[PDB]
């Protein structure tokens, strides 16, 4: 007989897996930092109705535009500070901070969930 070959490590166990659970080493944590300044409309008249002189002139430095984050919500990727327009796919340029997509990396490039698999692997 020669009936000694069946599927034992593939389609017999076709269960659905997490979208990048084993790619944890390439995964980044998108930390969405909330700004407690401005979420209260009753706080004051923005930066006009109230003389709130702030000593912080640098705030959080962005690694995307190279300046400082003057955006509302700043996001985390890899280890640097970002915001909506800078935290995006280097292939899509789609604002990852405007989506909340758990992007991945490998060679320093920031690629979206799907792009990393298509690009590198
Ligand atoms: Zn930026
Ligand atoms: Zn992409």
């Amino acid at each position: 007989s020669l009936q000694n070959n069946q599927d034992v490590s593939f389609e017999n166990i076709q269960w659905s897996i997490d979208p990048g659970a084993d790619l944890s080493q390439y995964k980044m944590d998108v930390t969405v930092i909330d700004t407690k300044d401005g979420s209260q409309s009753k706080l004051g008249g923005g930066g006009s109705g109230g003389h709130m002189g702030s000593g912080g002139l640098s705030w959080k430095r962005c690694a995307g535009c190279g300046g400082k984050i003057a955006d509302r919500f700043l996001l985390y990727a890899m280890d640097s500070y970002w915001h909506s327009r800078c935290l995006k796919c280097s292939s899509c340029q789609a604002q990852l901070g405007d989506i909340g997509t758990s992007s991945y990396t490998k060679s320093g490039m920031i690629l979206c969930r799907n792009d990393y698999i298509r690009l590198f692997g």
